[PDB]
């Protein structure tokens, strides 16, 4: 392994080749990233996802009693997304959101 630790989350609503995707996080997702603890500048799609669970964990935007619901407005996250909430449970949804933020590589 060339990086101290890696993570990475995957879903069985999107197709696994989707998910290995490799991107160029533009500056406010690099800068959410970085936050906490990744590295790099270029992320498979998984692990982009890992990490922004990990901000959405630490930053306290994850409760049950939400049911399914992350409520970001008052967060970088929400400008990120550009949406004031959304359910941890629509992950193409998700997929679009970070998209907008990133540019595929080569
Ligand atoms: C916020 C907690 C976070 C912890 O990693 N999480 C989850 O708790 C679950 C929610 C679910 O049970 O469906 C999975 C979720 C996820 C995994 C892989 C791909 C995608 Cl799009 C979403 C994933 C998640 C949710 C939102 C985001 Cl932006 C990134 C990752």
């Amino acid at each position: 392994m060339s990086v101290p630790t890696d993570g990475a989350v995957t879903t069985s609503q999107i197709p696994a080749s989707e998910q290995e995707t490799l991107v160029r996080p533009k500056p406010l997702l690099l800068k959410l990233l970085k936050s906490v603890g990744a590295q790099k500048d270029t992320y498979t799609m998984k692990e982009v996802l890992f990490y922004l669970g990990q901000y959405i964990m630490t930053k306290r935007l994850y409760d049950e009693k939400q049911q399914h619901i992350v409520y970001c407005s008052n967060d970088l996250l929400g400008d990120l997304f550009g949406v004031p909430s959304f359910s941890v449970k629509e992950h193409r949804k998700i997929y679009t959101m970070i998209y907008r933020n990133l540019v595929v590589v080569n």
